[PDB]
């Protein structure tokens, strides 16, 4: 139906003229106002004076409502302008009163069609978005990381394709979640193949916004076609609100539509005609009108064919003066400067007016004839599609010239697309200069009324999506999107094809079988099956016919990744082979599905038998047939042939674009069924591709700005790649021959990617070897070739090369990389046979550049495999025993709901309830060895003697959790018996011990009792010992555990007296060393099976692959709901999670996933009206919010309170699901029947490294999955890295092996023990270091330690060679005495006050750096923090930039802030404190345990530098009162009084106010009459007035001093609970330290105060004392 009505018949065309319409501008007063915004949205609007027409419907929508927007219109029409008022309206949304919000806080996404439009958006957004701190950026680089730093910017913008991709392997979901709106130019091209693309886009997003509840907004800019409601609908738009469309009359310039038709006689007698047409159309528009045209071909050379002939028609018939500007003014500029200037040639025929442009020229070129074609100095202009996009350069007329182009997809000529010819008809028509423009098309006849119905509104858009809907189902089952056939039918209801099937069914093949059912619910059902179904028969996919249950497996994961159609990964997996070789490799890449329609034709027969005969690679497998000539088209992409033909450059470029993608899937696909020569071919053929080069040409090729004359020339040589390194310019030069080149090429292969690695091996087992693998880099870092990142691959081989043992993704950082120390370590473990290899192998490649990989034999021919493991003890099947087998009522009595004994109870209750012998019990977690103690202690409690027993566990969650439940129940036991627990402080919790009769402790607090255990009788006295949870020994803070059990052996064989110990333990491999290490006889060690459990363990273990730690976890949040709601339905789950601020993240994950399956409060089962009374008494609104749906967490940081409401909800049935933290799983008294267990790995500031769950937390853990099904059986999930699979997977179902770290810490060992004088020589280090338990592991295992003799001979040469070793590190660290002549050696006094405050020996040693006599307060402010204790504080990713802001904020600063750095976040967290800044609640946990740490921190440094002459002691006093009260070294004492505000602080200075002792004795109803007036003014009230007053007499000293080889009285008196100040966790009382000495330039004295305490200390001198507390500031008395 068109409204042209001239159609003039010709000798050769159909001419074909349309009026353009003309009137409709005032049917409404639609003129809109000037640019007068909400003043912040005023900056980008600066040339415009008011807003065009086209934008009055769409302000009110799009920057006053949210709904998605459809905004149909003509191409110049002003459509970016409505794009940016939605934008304007975003900024609102994140906008503060003075502005710009957190630029993290929000991004926009715009996407476009070709990468022309995008790169002139980012130029357009980003100048007018320059004002705001917003940074636009383009989405380029293949590099994945370049795409991850990329997207750190505010504003993006892309294409369709790479958008989707970025997506679909999810590396990037932190940052896609921060999108909220996305703006989609172009839409129509959802009628082109690549439609498909988009619909995979907007699906997705709006399928999971309308689940998640999380919106995103969505505007989508098309063109005037019809159906534009359908695709409105797809958007999920408000016909009433947000849909606009606009005739032909909405064009800002009118646009005349010439058609002309040529004869269908279809020859290049067709093309003349053509040609002919054109040169006509010339004399016509720009000789006779004055005007300048540009004419559109569609090849990068049929635009020089063109221009050329209309000049030499031109010049026939004598009619190039007609088209010429004949002024001498544009003759000169046109002349001189174009056909002088630029360097492309074939335009140097353009002063004939005439140019040319595409995309094959130079960059500076083409902005030439853009900006000549601006001042009028070019009239006509021939040009590619490339600048119809992208480009403002308007012309008068334009000429579609020809309108078939060749597509290497189809291998056959096609017709224009549509969205290509909307585009150039844009640039038709200068809007102020012209009064119309003339869109010219010349075409076939039998095509005529495909273009006509383009233009006016008829072309229909259709969706593509049947053609690509395998492929993009696999990608939502991928990304976990869709999990089985609801997910599939409910996404599909999402794309463009669903509501296109809707609209007249006929069309899309919809059977009319679907009559019945609504909303065409099970033509999805039958759609999404027989798709899945291809994906199962290709192995991409795991697929349940019946439960409809579908998972994405490996092999899909590939082909989603890298855009693979699922026809070539069907091919992929057949035809790869672990033998083959560069040739068989080609060939698979020939069979590629994406070249199906790729022809050989007889017109290139004779130019591909050119190019055969020339590629190196044989191709052997075809005949000229389209597989043999797409293989000869890579090789001759690789070779850098040149092809005269026309149609295959267009072919390789197709296979060559393709090509890149190609060959890394097929890379990933060997590397995962680990076969080591093919994959390492593959990736090396990727090399081949990206940079274009044979792997024997030069490796300087990769340098683009490495002249070809030197690659000419190292091409010419045969100089070997290894000697271009290590090289300076001069010598550099030589080996070339170039001396010109020397600094040139040296400092390209400066750097060029180069490590070098080293590796550690450590045999846990005869099965088993933990590798540590340190990768050093050996080059120079340039932003430009290396970008930020650089990655590499990790490969470890067979002495075959065969098979890959290991396989990993090791990237290396910019800051790391350049850093002082750039050592990066990788652990992980391989297996190994019992016949060994003689080596392993192991490289490291680089991801992209060809010719970098460091290559590194394992030898194994030293190795020395652990001896074998022994038989567990046998389960024996024996009569259960009774209750009453105990001989008493009350023993019985304890156990009142039992009847008989556990399996392993009765088993070990011979030798624990008879028989005072040692005895070893292990059992897996669970088993009820808890019992197996208390055996121990009944039998010990029926004796005579009070017998002190003592209890350990490995941590003071553990010894709490012990004491609740035996002080509640083993009070009541024969008469009285004490149970205490310790508490830290040695002069409290040793009187504990003389009061107690079982006595819990922790392996350090017995430690600082035991080390005196000549001087402290009751150490001795203990006759029962137990060691709970003992295999902790090779644990965090393990080695102190050996140390103590190991010395109670050393205390029962000094002192004759008996001393039994009992150890507890989980199923271990080697019970022989434990058992003999605790002297338990053969008999007395039961070590049973770790499948030895009540409640059998049903395991299940998920392998994920994904490099991004927090990508990873939303991943895993899914199928953690359903491992919940599929293995444990009814029955509480616990779900375990790395870190503590993960906890919450990954609960509102649940939760969404919740709420996505259209169920929320899923596991809450009690209604929330009774935990109403809960949710407000909850302290983290998170967890209230968490719970109030029926979800709990529980982490480290979390409140005592809470705690106790999450366990209430939990075991009461409340809540099912508990999300803990991995640093609570011992604290964690709960019971589940699931326990799925999120990740293995952890991120630790100190290493800058994600570091492996240790195998005692993952059995920890699943010890808490106790409580059976019907079946009597409890399950567990272990979602982990697809790597550390076969190591969690062996030591869960194999028993637990146990080594020790002591040896690795032996100077922090030697510390405690030689200021004891326990060890005083190198003998008594020797004889010291055989009652441990390394020492009975270095026979065993002795490659784990660095043994390599077996012998008892190199047995004692290992201990020496250890024991100097660490003695030496002693004494360079200067803390320890003499050496090297007596064999004995002392400790220095420093060493004393180490181990007191027990303090590690890097943090003593390092203490000489504030060696400076009277050092500054500031100094010892950044020595304090700068300690190894506080390199163990979490460091989360998000918070390096609230460092910055609390940093500035602070009086001290540091030099050389590291920002990164532990070390930095104590410094400034120790000086919020000081300023009582607040902070959130993850940073303020870590302030806490900063503060624990620090007074004793402290008062070590005080008797450091008071052990020398020097006297700054003094400002660490002052400093140890800042911390206490929360001030600065000179800030008002008032502050100490509760309730004193910054401001009330002033008005009592303004009132005459010094301190607090001239201010309590000033005000008072009495002597100051202002204390009515200072009452208004302060404004506290009356409670918070007692609270001041109770202060200052109770907890502020009052009474003074006086005073009456140098020798001296002192006298004390006072008027002392303890010291009360609320901003720190645990007080002591005051203490007051004195310190004799004079300014101008000793004796130190510390002692606690009471009422009236006496104590004495120490030319001509007159000297002066000090007294000074620790806690309270203000009171320091200083006489003469």
């Amino acid at each position: 139906m068109p409204e042209g009505t001239t159609k003039r018949v010709f000798k050769g065309y159909e001419e074909i003229h349309v009026p353009p319409p003309k009137k409709r501008s005032d049917p409404t007063d639609q003129n809109i106002p000037v640019t007068e915004l909400p003043e912040w949205a005023r900056i980008p609007f600066n040339t415009t004076k008011t807003l065009n027409k086209i934008q009055s419907k769409c302000f009110p929508t799009a920057f006053l409502d949210d709904g998605n927007m459809l905004v149909c219109a003509p191409t110049g029409s002003g459509k970016t302008n409505v794009a940016m008022l939605t934008m304007l309206r975003e900024i609102g949304k994140n906008r503060n009163e003075k502005g710009e919000i957190d630029l993290d806080a929000f991004k926009i996404v715009y996407i476009a069609p070709l990468k022309a439009l995008v790169q002139e958006q980012v130029g357009n957004f980003g100048k007018r978005l320059e004002p705001y701190g917003i940074k636009v950026s383009e989405l380029t680089g293949d590099r994945q990381l370049t795409k991850q730093q990329i997207s750190e910017t505010q504003v993006i913008v892309t294409t369709p394709e790479k958008w989707d991709v970025i997506t679909r392997k999810a590396t990037d979901i932190s940052y896609t979640n921060l999108v909220r709106l996305i703006i989609i130019d172009e839409i129509h091209l959802l009628h082109d193949d690549r439609g498909p693309v988009l619909e995979s886009i907007v699906s997705r997003t709006i399928r999971r916004t309308e689940q998640t509840g999380e919106p995103v907004r969505i505007i989508g800019l098309s063109a005037t076609l019809p159906n534009y409601r359908d695709v409105a609908s797809f958007l999920r738009v408000d016909f009433e609100k947000g849909l606009f469309y606009f005739d032909g009359s909405y064009r800002p310039c009118p646009l005349r539509q010439e058609f002309i038709g040529v004869t269908d006689k279809k020859a290049i007698k067709q093309l003349k005609t053509m040609n002919d047409i054109t040169y006509q159309k010339v004399l016509e528009h720009v000789g006779q009108n004055r005007n300048q045209m540009l004419i559109f071909v569609h090849s990068r050379k049929e635009t020089a064919k063109t221009a050329k002939y209309i000049r030499d028609k031109a010049l026939e018939m004598d009619t190039i003066n007609q088209i010429l500007k004949h002024d001498a003014g544009t003759r000169e500029v046109l002349q001189e400067a174009a056909s002088s200037v630029n360097n492309t040639d074939l335009k140097d025929l353009l002063p004939y007016g005439f140019g040319i442009h595409h995309a094959g020229m130079s960059r500076a070129d083409r902005t030439d004839v853009e900006d000549l074609f601006a001042s009028g100095h070019i009239q006509v202009l021939v040009c590619t599609a490339t600048l119809a996009w992208g480009v403002n350069l308007p012309a008068h007329t334009v000429i579609i010239k020809g309108t078939q182009v060749y597509s290497p997809e189809k291998g056959s000529w096609v017709e224009l697309s549509p969205q290509d010819v909307l585009q150039m008809l844009g640039r038709a028509g200068r809007p102020q200069y012209d009064t119309y423009g003339e869109g010219i098309i010349i075409t076939t006849q039998g095509e005529i009324p495909y273009y006509l119905s383009l233009l006016n509104q008829q072309l229909p858009i259709e969706s593509q999506l049947v053609s690509k809907l395998v492929d993009s189902l696999n990608a939502e089952i991928v990304l976990g999107n869709v999990r089985n056939r609801d997910e599939g039918v409910e996404w599909l209801g999402y794309t463009y094809l669903f509501v296109r099937m809707l609209r007249s069914p006929g069309l899309y093949s919809v059977g009319a079988e679907y009559e019945d059912d609504v909303a065409l619910e099970q033509k999805r059902v039958d759609l999404i099956h027989s798709a899945a179904m291809v994906l199962k028969k290709s192995n991409l996919i795991k697929y349940d016919e019946k439960t409809g249950k579908m998972q994405a497996t490996e092999l899909g994961r590939i082909a989603s990744h890298y855009y693979i159609s699922h026809e070539s990964m069907d091919t992929y997996n057949k035809l790869i082979h672990p033998a083959m070789n560069d040739v068989e490799l080609f060939r698979v890449f020939a069979q590629s599905g994406e070249f199906k329609y790729i022809p050989v034709r007889q017109e290139e027969k004779l130019e591909l038998a050119k190019l055969l005969a020339r590629v190196p690679i044989p191709v052997k497998e075809s005949i000229e047939e389209p597989t043999a000539k797409i293989n000869v088209l890579l090789q001759a992409y690789i070779s850098r042939l040149k092809l005269e033909g026309l149609a295959l450059m267009a072919d390789m470029v197709y296979v060559t674009q393709s090509a890149g993608r190609i060959l890394r899937a097929i890379f990933e696909i060997c590397l995962k069924k680990g076969w080591a020569s093919v994959a390492k071919l593959a990736l090396n053929m990727c090399k081949m591709a990206e940079k274009r080069m044979w792997p024997t040409m030069s490796p300087l090729r990769q340098y683009p700005t490495c002249p070809a004359e030197i690659i000419k020339k190292a091409e010419r040589m045969d100089v070997p790649w290894s000697s271009y390194f290590d090289l300076d310019p001069p010598r550099m030069g030589e080996l070339l021959g170039m001396p010109k080149a020397g600094k040139t090429v040296c400092a390209l292969v400066s750097k060029f990617p180069r490590v070098e690695i080293q590796g550690n091996v450590q045999p846990m087992t005869r099965s088993m070897l933990r590798i540590e693998l340190t990768i050093t880099p050996n080059f120079q870092w340039d932003v430009e070739l290396h970008g930020v990142t650089e990655s590499f691959w990790i490969l470890v081989e067979d002495c075959d090369g065969e098979e890959i043992l290991f396989h990993d993704v090791f990237i290396l950082r910019k800051d790391l990389a350049e850093a002082e120390e750039n050592e990066h370590t990788v652990e992980f473990t391989v297996p190994i046979s019992e016949p060994m290899p003689p080596n392993y192998f192991i490289s490291v490649i680089s991801d992209r550049w060809m010719h970098s990989e460091t290559r590194m034999p394992v030898s194994f021919q030293k190795l020395i495999l652990p001896e074998r493991f022994p038989p567990h003890t046998e389960l024996l099947d024996l009569q259960p025993l009774p209750v009453s087998a105990l001989k008493a009522k009350d023993y019985a009595a304890l156990y009142p709901n039992w009847q008989q004994f556990n399996k392993i109870q009765t088993q070990t209750f011979n030798s624990l309830y008879n028989t005072d012998n040692n005895v070893l019990v292990a059992a897996p977690t669970g088993s009820g060895k808890t019992v197996c103690a208390e055996f121990a202690l009944l039998r010990h409690w029926a004796k005579k003697d009070a017998g002190r027993a003592v209890y350990i566990a490995p941590f003071q969650e553990l010894v709490d959790l012990r004491f609740q439940d035996w002080q509640k129940r083993l009070s009541h036991l024969r008469g009285g018996k004490e149970i205490v627990k310790l508490t830290g402080e040695t002069t409290t919790d040793l009187k504990l011990l003389e009061q107690g009769d079982l006595i819990l402790a922790t392996p350090l607090q017995w430690d600082v009792l035991s080390r005196q255990w000549k001087r402290r009788k009751n150490v001795q006295t203990v006759e029962l010992f137990i060691a709970d949870d003992l295999h902790m020994l090779g644990g965090q803070m393990g080695y102190i555990y050996e140390i103590v059990v190991s010395r109670m052996h050393f205390i029962r064989t000094q002192t004759e007296l008996p001393m039994r110990i009992v150890g507890l333990s989980v199923s271990l491999a080697n019970a022989r060393d434990i058992g003999e290490w605790i002297d338990a006889k053969k008999h007395d060690i039961y070590n049973f099976s770790p499948h030895v459990r009540p409640v059998p363990l049903e395991l299940h273990i998920q392998s994920y692959t994904i490099p991004h730690f927090p990508s990873l976890m939303l991943a895993m949040a899914k199928p953690t709901y359903l491992a919940i709601t599929q293995l444990s339905p009814d029955q509480p789950a616990i779900v375990f999670v790395p870190s503590r601020k993960q906890t919450r993240a990954t609960a509102r994950d649940l939760l969404t996933a919740c709420l996505a399956d259209d169920d929320e409060d899923r596991f809450l089962h009690v209604e929330v009206d009774q935990i109403r009374k809960l949710l407000d008494h909850v302290q983290e609104e998170a967890l209230a919010e968490a719970l109030s749906h029926g979800v709990g967490y529980y982490h480290e940081a979390l409140s005592q309170s809470d705690k106790r409401i999450v366990k209430h909800l939990y075991n009461n049935g409340a809540i099912q699901v508990l999300i803990a933290s991995r640093d609570v799983c011992w604290e964690l008294d709960f019971t589940a029947h699931l326990v799925v267990v999120m990740g293995t790995q952890f991120f630790e500031g100190k290493e800058h490294r994600y570091i492996d769950y240790p195998l005692s937390e993952v059995l920890q853990m699943f010890g808490k999955a106790l409580q059976p099904s019907k079946d009597g059986r409890s399950r567990g999930v272990l979602m982990l890295p697809a790597v550390k699979r076969e190591y969690y997977k062996k030591f869960l179902n194999e028993a637990l092996p146990v080594e020790s770290h002591l040896h690795n810490f032996l100077p922090d060992a030697f510390v405690t023990e030689i200021s004891t004088k326990m060890i005083e020589s190198g003998e008594d280090a020797i004889n010291w270091a055989t009652f441990t338990y390394f020492y009975r592991r270095l026979l065993a295992n002795p490659s784990y330690y660095g043994l390599q003799d077996p012998t008892h001979d190199g047995l004692s040469q290992y201990l020496s060679d250890l024991v100097e070793t660490t003695l030496k590190q002693l004494s360079d660290a200067r803390i320890i005495e003499m050496d090297e002549d007596e064999g004995t050696v002392a400790p220095l006094n420093a060493a004393m006050i180490a181990a007191y405050y027990n303090i590690s020996y890097m943090t003593m040693e390092m203490f000489l750096l504030s060696l400076s006599h009277k050092s500054k307060l500031r100094t010892i402010l950044e020595i304090v923090t700068a300690a190894t204790e506080f390199e163990s504080i979490q460091t989360r990713r998000h918070e390096e930039g609230i460092l910055k802001r609390i940093y500035d904020h602070v009086p001290v600063k540091m030099n050389n802030p590291v920002w990164d750095s532990a070390h930095f976040k104590a410094f400034v967290l120790v000086q919020a404190h000081f300023s009582r800044m607040n902070l959130p609640i993850d940073l303020a946990k870590d302030q806490e345990v900063i503060l624990q740490k620090i007074l004793s921190l402290l008062s070590a440094i005080v008797d450091i530098l008071s052990s020398e002459g020097h006297l700054n002691a003094l400002n660490a006093m002052e400093m140890s009162q800042m911390v206490v009260q929360a001030m600065w070294d000179r800030d008002s004492p008032l502050k100490q009084i509760p309730n004193f505000t910054p401001e009330v602080v002033k008005v009592a200075n303004k009132y005459g106010i010094n301190d607090i002792f001239d201010f309590m004795e000033q005000m008072n109803p009495e002597e100051n009459p202002n204390y009515a007036s200072l009452v208004k003014d302060l404004g506290l009230t009356q409670a918070q007035l007692a609270q001041a007053a109770n202060f200052t007499n109770n907890k502020y000293p009052d009474i003074t001093l006086e005073f009456e080889p140098a020798y001296l009285k002192i006298h004390i008196e006072r008027e002392d609970p303890t010291v009360h100040a609320p901003f720190y966790p645990g007080k002591k009382s005051e203490n007051w330290w004195l310190v004799v000495g004079e300014e101008s330039t000793l004796a130190i004295k510390r002692v606690t105060v009471g009422k009236e305490l006496n104590v004495k200390l120490e030319g001509k001198h007159d000297l002066k004392l000090f007294l000074m507390s620790d806690s309270y500031v203000g009171v320091d008395q200083d006489p003469s």
